[PDB]
């Protein structure tokens, strides 16, 4: 039992998921280059 | 049960509370290209 | 018997050669530049 | 031992180190501006 390690082991898996999540890589930039200026 | 996987845990939790931390300054490009030019 | 730490350790060695790995590739940033303006 | 887990502590403690050490590598973004320009 010691839920301790399976949440460990999740914690460990969601920040995996998570990088990769926010890695997507989007296409249109130009977007991005509107939003820093007018 | 020892205290090894209790700081194993937490370094996930801080790991990944951080990289979510510094993934909040989305947008905010302008202060960027300011940054970069004089 | 208790492979939950087994898994636990290689999701962490995949993360982590993981964020390296792109860490060796992210150069060609004039792709990014044109791309975007047009 | 079970130094199964001590591996999986350091594993993590090093993604943590590199994570931030390449955060504190990054100083001026002039850099990648001449890196894609040429
Ligand atoms: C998460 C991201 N850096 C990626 C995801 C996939 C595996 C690696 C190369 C490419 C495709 C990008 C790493
Ligand atoms: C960590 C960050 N990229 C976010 C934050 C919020 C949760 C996840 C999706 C989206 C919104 C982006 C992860
Ligand atoms: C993973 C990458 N950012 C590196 C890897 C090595 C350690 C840090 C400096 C340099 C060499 C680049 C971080
Ligand atoms: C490494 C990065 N997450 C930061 C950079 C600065 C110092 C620390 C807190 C905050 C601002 C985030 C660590």
């Amino acid at each position: 039992s010691d839920p301790l390690v399976v949440a460990a082991s999740i914690i460990g898996i969601l920040h995996l998921i998570l990088w990769i999540l926010d890695r997507l890589f989007f296409k249109s930039i130009y977007r991005f280059f509107e939003h820093g200026l007018k």
